[PDB]
């Protein structure tokens, strides 16, 4: 059933669309459930399938960013705190980062402490595919929901991605380089945060005659 496989994804999409009916008690049931769907076609390893199915989701959400993005957003984020397989929950991630910026402020704050569990997770995950779209989301995502935020909240993110500079692999040190610094830009005070990221990363090369892991001694100079 390949190519029986094929043919299921593609036909739920149009049906959509071309309700010309939104905001519908019977309308808001039907887009939960087929849109967790759309991911299993792409989560299904076969290229024929994988790129075939994955263009098609993109035709939903931009026919829907005007009338349902309060609907598009909660089945969303559900994906993430399922923490799923680390294809499935690679390409939803490009999605979150490009409607970040697309949310109401008056709906902001409750999706604020809700990613802050989901964003440590996939900190700790050493895939290094799901570790690369993160460093291009965290710039999106932090940029927008950034103001958003305590001095309480963003003191316990920025501890995570200094143990993701105690590793081995070059793809993960620089993705969680660039995490620190973009939440810097847009954490509550700006000019604050520029000087308590200054007296973490010396005390790990605090006297310099020392042993200092040189795999971890590359970590300190590429935040800076």
């Amino acid at each position: 059933t390949k190519k029986d496989r094929v043919n299921h994804c593609l036909t739920i999409c149009e049906n959509i669309v071309a309700q010309s009916v939104r905001n519908s008690p019977e309308f808001q049931k039907l887009l939960g459930i087929a849109m967790e769907l759309f991911l299993l076609c792409s989560d299904d390893a076969e290229s024929d399938v994988r790129m075939v199915a994955d263009e098609c989701l993109n035709k939903v959400i931009k026919a829907l960013m005007d009338s349902n993005l309060p609907r598009l957003q909660l089945e969303l984020y559900k994906e993430i705190k399922k923490n799923g397989a680390p294809r499935s929950l690679r390409a939803a991630l490009w999605r979150f980062a490009e409607l970040a910026h697309l949310v109401r402020p008056q709906k902001c704050r409750p999706y604020l402490v809700n990613l802050l569990p989901c964003l440590t997770r996939t900190s700790k995950r050493p895939e290094e595919s799901v570790q690369e779209t993160l460093a291009a989301a965290v710039p999106k995502i932090m940029a927008s929901f950034g103001n958003f935020a305590n001095d309480n909240e963003i003191k316990v993110l920025l501890k995570a991605f200094i143990a993701n500079l105690k590793s081995s692999s070059p793809t993960i040190r620089r993705t969680a380089a660039g995490s620190a610094v973009s939440i810097c830009q847009h954490s509550r005070r700006t000019q604050y945060f520029y000087s308590w990221l200054l007296n973490v990363l010396l005390g790990l090369l605090v006297p310099v005659e020392d042993e200092h892991s040189t795999l971890l001694i590359l970590g300190v100079l590429l935040t800076l």
